[PDB]
């Protein structure tokens, strides 16, 4: 039984791994909020999805990419006019081998997160085990 | 076999439970469009997701939160400039006990729904049964 | 084991089937990038989701609808002000019979896709087999 769901707590900005520190669900404890990464324990097929809230008045361009280790497997850009919020979101279905790390990276832009209201999220679960 | 998928039909606005009355899928009949709520029958792990379309020229701020009973478990805000649409969307993975209610609440803002075209949606399914 | 995940490569615009030609995952080879369609082989319950990136400065209105054969089962509209990107996204849970085709159609608007960076995506998997 492998499944997790976490949210973002503070304001996030610049190139970095988005660490979702508000962990709601984490069967098997495979998501590490100190790294922001999901580690594959069982070879198989996995679904992942993320929703990242962006602040307006921020230059204006926020990138949030789902990575499998060092490879971009999904991308999203958020960007809005006068003073406004928007979402950079995407979903994947990937095959993973034990040790593979899955996580969201922030490239530039202002990402909003709340103490415990989960406007920005990261979740996933295994669909098939090999 | 627990899974549902419903859409929104009319214009929705103000604080209220978003009742998705255009039900496409509803295995086990656990989603009630007269309440807009999904009721857990089987203890286990559940995935939920929602996409809510917002109208522009509307003041401009629409909140749509997924709730498990009286608790906010996911949030989204939509908001756009001159005359424009956008989405408040999010996804969760939650553990539920029999009786738990899962649903979307609208906080302020103009939510669009169509008679039978499903621009605004609510869906979910059980991943693991305890 | 039925699951797929594909992205969009070039710029897409006008009424047409969105062919996601950057296929990452495709168990059972049921997604055809030459048609852009997923063909049901096994009667059962299926989850689908799509994220379509739209360019700003484009008139400004992009529609992307998930279709089951010739029927609209989900809709999304993207639309943004000065020079800006946004997403038309939605998710479904549907019952399918062998032969049913599931795919995204583009109605008007500028859809962005990248050679191999997957800003615009299409994915899905079977939840229950009948
Ligand atoms: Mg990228
Ligand atoms: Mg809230
Ligand atoms: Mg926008
Ligand atoms: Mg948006
Ligand atoms: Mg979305
Ligand atoms: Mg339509």
């Amino acid at each position: 039984k492998i499944a997790f769901y976490a949210g973002l707590k503070r304001q996030h900005e610049g190139y970095e791994v988005l660490k979702f520190d508000d962990v709601v669900t984490n069967l098997g404890n495979h998501y590490d909020p100190t790294t922001g990464k999901f580690t594959c324990s069982i070879p198989g097929i996995y679904f992942f999805t993320y929703h990242v809230l962006m602040r307006g008045g921020d230059g204006t361009s926020m990138w949030a990419d789902l990575c499998k280790n060092n490879q971009v497997r999904a991308s999203a850009i958020a960007q809005a006019a006068d003073q406004n919020y928007d979402y950079a979101s995407n979903s994947v279905v990937l095959h993973l081998e034990p040790g593979d790390e899955v996580y969201i990276k922030l490239d530039g832009g202002k990402a909003h997160g709340g103490n415990n209201n989960k406007y920005s999220t990261f979740s996933g679960f295994i669909i098939y085990a090999d």
